[PDB]
RNA sequence: UGUUUAUAGCCCUUGUUGUAAUACGUCCACUGGGGACUGAGGACUGCGGCUUGCCAAGGAUGCUGACAUAAUGGU
């Protein structure tokens, strides 16, 4: 098959059950408000 | 000074509004936030929920950026 396998047998991580999912957002950040931006260049 | 709701009212009992409210106690396998520390393990098995795939269910992953530097780290 592949080339040169490596001399170890590789250890694949664990099944992780970290499933992503949508950020709830701060309720007070709706479109259209008028926020200060506190850090960065700006 | 003396009296008994009058041109102020108060105290006691009962009815009512009443299945009154609140406080306190207790409980919810009801719920909304904010912060902190930790990520041990390393294919698959297990117990469960959902609808076979999914899942927060037998231990962190995902999306990025900066620097790739004595920056982290050590002496």
């Amino acid at each position: 098959a592949a080339k040169y396998y490596p001399a170890y047998r590789e250890n694949v991580p664990k099944k992780a059950r970290k499933a992503v999912r949508p950020t709830k957002l701060r309720a007070s950040l709706a479109p259209g408000t008028v926020c200060i931006l506190l850090a960065g260049r700006f």
